[PDB]
């Protein structure tokens, strides 16, 4: 009933059907984990389909607060409210929750894509204008009796699954194995270990976590930390050495293409994260293809692994290749290999463990 709730268009990112007040008003949701609004457009932007109209609904509340909020990318600006609200293909529930309602924004909205919104599913602390304003999710297990878990399912080339309540054991393949959630912000977690085609980078673990590693559905890279990244690139130039490829392909300033159908995708390594796991010592790996992480523009691929400032991002070239589940009652993130995950005859996507791993927790990064 849940299953294929999730659709979306490349590097768009993916979104799930809404209804919010009374009568219900229907909109698409980008399903976000890397922030904590729920903030929808409230006003005829050009670029949306649809927007959410609070002269119509009879149990809208205003909160008489304002809302400012610049980012890397963009801005977004909105008024604070509580309306009901409910999700058609997930939990027969409707809850009161907080909504932003965007009345000036810049470079927030895509032209040409059908999301107009954003469900923030992180924890509170990262809420703006500060952690008093209740997360949507949170909202949801604080009025209902739905379980503190959400699970994704990201297929790529778009559709997939958020399971809110529990797991479908249809999705994946394999077991899950589970990496403590390091703090409740953003979905933190401790990256010990990386390989690409079985050959460690050998740096100080501290250097893959600076200043944070997070597991973020609202990005579409894998984002490295600049030291990482280049150490990465450098091995995945060299086991890729059979072909060449400017530089700015590397940087994602420039596209690559390749006659439809012939990519050479064995040319590509494959890239290794282990994981923190539950108990002392012990990690697990993840690891992905070159089908997650050489994406499609629409044979044109981008190289959608890139530079960060902010730390580790794994989002949707890593979310892709696995099922991810959320479990927030137990504090811990589970991965286990995606029933949906694109692949060739050679490789796939892969979760193994246990490992034996020493000083995991001299991953983590703290402020001197
Ligand atoms: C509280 O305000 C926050 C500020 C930051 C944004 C969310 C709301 C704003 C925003 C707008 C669009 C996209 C997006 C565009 N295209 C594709 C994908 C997949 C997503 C992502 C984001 C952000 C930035 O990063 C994450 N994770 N969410």
């Amino acid at each position: 009933e849940m299953v294929d709730n999730l659709r979306g268009k490349s590097g768009q990112g993916y979104y799930v059907e809404m209804t919010v007040g009374s009568p219900p008003q229907t909109l698409n949701i980008l399903v976000d984990t890397g922030s904590s609004n729920f903030a929808v457009g409230a006003a005829p932007h050009p670029f949306l389909h649809r927007y959410y109209q609070r002269q119509l609904s009879s149990t809208y509340r205003d909160l008489r607060k304002g809302v400012y909020v610049p980012y890397t990318q963009g801005k977004w600006e909105g008024e604070l409210g509580t309306d009901l609200v409910s999700i058609p293909h997930g939990p027969n529930v409707t809850v009161r929750a907080n909504i932003a309602a965007i009345t000036e924004s810049d470079k927030f909205f895509i032209n040409g894509s059908n999301w107009e919104g954003i469900l923030g599913l992180a924890y509170a602390e990262i809420a703006r204008p500060d952690d008093s304003l209740e997360p949507f999710f949170d909202s949801l297990v604080k009025q209902t009796h739905v379980p503190n878990l959400f699970s994704l399912q990201l297929c790529g080339a778009v559709g997939g699954s958020m399971i809110i309540g529990g797991i479908d054991h249809s999705l994946y393949t394999g077991s899950l194995w589970y990496t403590p959630i390091r703090r409740e912000w953003y979905y933190e977690v401790i990256i010990v270990r990386v390989e690409i085609n079985g050959q460690d980078l050998k740096m100080d673990c501290k250097e893959y976590n600076y200043d944070k590693s997070i597991v973020d559905s609202g990005t579409t890279n894998l984002r490295l930390p600049k030291k990482v990244f280049e150490a990465a690139v450098k091995s995945i130039k060299a086991a890729s050495s059979t072909e060449k490829f400017p530089d700015g392909f590397w940087l994602g300033e420039q596209l690559v293409c390749w006659q439809a159908g012939t990519t050479p995708w064995n040319i590509f390594p494959v890239i290794s994260l282990y994981l923190m796991g539950e108990v002392t010592n012990q990690s697990f790996r993840i690891t992905i293809l070159p089908q997650q992480y050489l994406r499609p523009v629409e044979d044109c691929y981008k190289f959608a692994i890139s530079q960060s400032s902010t730390g580790t991002v794994m989002g949707a070239v890593i979310m892709e290749g696995f099922y991810v589940v959320f479990d927030r009652a137990r504090k811990r993130i589970g991965f286990a290999v995606s029933a949906c995950h694109v692949h060739d005859e050679f490789r796939t996507a892969a979760v193994e463990g246990p490992f034996v791993t020493l000083d995991m927790e001299d991953c983590g990064y703290n402020i001197p």
